[PDB]
C-alpha cells in the first residue's frame, strides 16, 4: 500500500501517544517515517519506540511548532536529510487564564497555528502534491473548544488554500482512550465502546494514502460515532 | 485486503453509474459482490458490466426500494444465494413530488438497512451516496437517516455513513467506508468533491 | 407595532399550544388575527380562546394540512373575508415507510404547501414561520423541515416573502427532561409559549427585514450545547 | 420599547458605521446609549454623529479592546459614570504567526475580555451581541467564541448572540444582489433592527444564536 512512501510524523511522547498509533500503522503498511518531538528529554523515548517499529533508520528531528525558526530549520533538514515527502500528520493538544487573553492566544498558537506553519513549511517537501492531517486530541468557559474551532477553520481554508498545490488537509477528531469520561462515552457512544490509538491510525493511514485522494478540508470523527449524539 | 468480503451494491444502471466505480474498486480489492437493479431492462446491462470485473460468478437481484416486498424477497435471497455480507453499498410542486422524493432518496436507505441487518449478525458497514430544490430537501431527510440510522446500529456493531459526491475517487472512499479501515466512523458524511 | 398587520395563525388546539402563545403576544401588539384549526371538534375551544384577546371579530377556518383541497380552499376564504395577509405562523431502523412519509408529509411539505397557497395574499411579500417543538423518525422530519425552510426561504426570496423556523424547548418523560433542559442549558431556566410568541413576533414583523432562511432557537440556548 | 434601557455601543467610526446604524434604531426606539471609540482622532466624528440622535446627554470613552487595562478601565467608568447597563453591542472588523494572532485578538477575543468586564454591570443579566483568508478562521475562532460565552455566561442571566452580516457599499455585490434570495443588499438599519431584537428582551430565550442579516444569502 504505502512502500516507498514517506511521511512525517509529530507529536509522539510515549507509546500510549495517538501520534504513536498512526505511526504503528504507516510502518505496518512499509511507508518510511520521520519523527518530531518537542523536549529534548523526550528524544530518548522516540529512539526507543522505533525499536518496535521495523524502521530501516532513525529520523528523529527536534521542532517546537511554537517557534518559527525551529519549524522552518527542521523541514529543511529532514528535506535535506531525506528528500521530499508524502504527507505530514500533525498530533497536538495542550490546555496548560482562565478567561486570559495570553490563555486563549496560546492555545491559540498550539492548537490552530501550528497547522497553519507546518503546512507552509511541509509543501516545500512536496512539490508534487501531498496529504497533511491534524489530529485533534471542561471548566466555566472553554477556551480549547475556541482553539479546536479555530482548528477545523484553518484546515478548511489550508485545505482549500493548497487544493490548487495538489495538496490536501484532513483533520482527525479523536474521541476519548486510555475514567468518568469512560463512563460517558462506553454509555452513549453508538458503537458502544472507546476507540484508540489505532482506529485513529487507520483513518490517518486513510487520509494521508492516496485512497482519500478526492477529499480535502474534511474532518473526520473516530470516536464510534459519539459526534451524531 | 478485501478478499472474503461480501458487498451488496445497489444502483447500477449503466457503466456512468458511480456505484459502478465503487464495483470497480471493490472488485479490485478481491471482495465477492451482489448487485441490485430496478428494471428488468438493466439486468442486461449489468451482466455486460460484470463481465469487466473479476468476479467468479454473477449475483444479480432485482430490487425496487420503492416497495416493502421486493426488498424483503431481495434480501433473503442473497441471504440464502450466498449467506451473511459485510455491508451495502445503497446508491441512488406538490404533495406527490415530495413524499415520493422521501421515499425514494430517505426511506430507500431505513428499509435496505434494516433488511440488510439480517445478513450482518457480527456487524457490517452500510454506505449511501448522494426552481425550488424539493431534492435539497430529500438529502437533508436522507443525511438525517443516516445518522439516527448509524446511531439506532451502533449497537448492532452496524456503521452507517454516507458519501456526498469521479466514479473512482467515490469508490475508493466507498472501499474506506465499508472496509475495517474506516472501523471508529459512524454517522458521518464525507464529502468526494475535491472540497 | 403591528397594528393593521394582519396573521393568519395555525395549530392552535388548546389554552397550552404554543401557537396560542404566538397569538396572546401578536395579540397584544395590535395585529388582527384569523385561525386555522384541524379537528371540528377544536372549534369550539379556539372560539373560547378568542375571548381572552381583544379579537373585534372572529375569523376561524378549518384547515386539514395534510389535504390539497382544505389549503387551497382554506386560503381563498381567507383571501375574500379578510383579503390579504402580512404573514403566516405555522406551529405544528424499524420505522414503516407509512411512517416515515407520514412525518414528512406533516412535518415538512405541510409548510411548503401553506407557503406555495399563502404567497397568493402576500403580493408585496411578507413573512412565513414554522416552529418545530422537542430511531427517531422525527427528527428526520425536522431535518426535512429545516430544510424545506431554507429552499423555500429561498425561492420566496424574490417574491419578497420571508420564511424562517423557530426551534423551540420543551414545557408540555417531560417532568425528568423539563429538568434536564434546567441544569446544563444556559440560562437555566425553561422557556415558553409567550418567549416563543416574542421571537415569533420578531420574525413576523418588519423587526426582522433582512433575515429569510434562518432557523432561531427559542430554548434558553440549549442547542449551544 | 426601549425606554429606560441602556446600551454600550462599540465600533462607530464614521456614519456609515454599522454600529451606527444599530446607534439610529436604538435611539429611535427611546434607548440611552453609551459609545466607545478607539482612535482618539475619532472622538470628536462622534460627537458629531451624537448630534443627529436625541441623546439626552453625550457619554464617550475611549477603548482598545487590543489591550485589558482599557477595556477593564473603561467599563469602571461607565459603571461609575452611567450604573448598571442593559447590554453591549460589539461591533468589530477588520500568513505569519503575529497576523494569526492578532485577527484572534481582536475579531474574537476581543468579546471575551469585553464581555467579562460587562458582566459587572449586569447584576440582573442582559444582552450582549456580537456583530461580524485567516479572517474567516478569526470569524469562526467568534463564532465559537459566542457559543462558549453564551454558554458560560447563561448562569448570570446574560445573553450572547451573534449577527452575521452580509456587505454595504460593486463586483462583489453585483454576485449577491444577483444571486442572494431577497433580492437585494443589506444595510446597517437592518442590522441595527435584528439587533435591537437581540438586545431588547424580545430575545428573552435565544442565546448562543448566529443570526444571518444578509438577505438571505448564507442559505444558497
Amino acid at each position: 500500500n504505502l512502500e516507498n512512501k514517506t511521511y512525517v510524523i509529530m507529536g509522539i511522547a510515549n507509546k500510549r501517544s495517538i501520534a504513536f498509533g498512526v505511526a504503528k500503522v504507516l510502518d505496518q503498511l512499509g511507508a518510511k517515517l520521520v519523527f518530531t518531538y518537542r523536549k529534548e528529554r523526550s528524544r530518548k523515548e522516540l529512539e526507543k519506540l522505533l525499536e518496535q517499529l521495523n524502521q530501516p533508520e532513525a529520523h528523529l528531528y527536534q521542532i517546537d511548532v511554537q517557534s518559527d525558526e525551529e519549524v522552518i530549520n527542521g523541514f529543511e533538514q529532514i528535506g535535506k536529510d531525506v528528500g521530499n515527502i508524502d504527507g505530514v500528520y500533525h498530533s497536538i493538544a495542550f490546555a496548560n487564564s482562565e478567561t486570559s487573553r495570553e490563555g486563549f492566544l496560546l492555545a491559540q498558537d498550539i492548537s490552530s497555528y501550528s497547522l497553519t506553519i507546518v503546512a507552509h513549511e511541509a509543501k516545500k517537501l512536496m512539490p508534487e502534491g501531498g496529504s497533511i492531517v491534524a489530529t485533534t486530541y471542561v471548566q466555566n468557559y472553554n477556551v480549547m473548544g475556541v482553539a479546536k474551532a479555530s482548528l477545523e477553520a484553518n484546515v478548511k481554508y489550508l485545505a482549500l488554500d493548497l487544493g490548487p498545490d495538489n495538496i490536501r488537509v484532513n483533520a482527525i477528531s479523536a474521541g476519548p482512550i486510555r475514567n468518568t469520561i469512560l463512563k460517558e462515552i462506553e454509555e452513549r457512544a453508538p458503537l458502544k465502546r472507546n476507540v484508540d490509538q489505532v482506529e485513529v491510525g487507520k483513518t490517518a493511514a486513510y487520509l494521508l494514502s492516496d485512497l482519500s485522494s478526492g477529499v480535502t478540508g474534511e474532518n473526520i470523527h473516530v470516536d464510534s460515532g459519539f459526534h451524531a449524539i
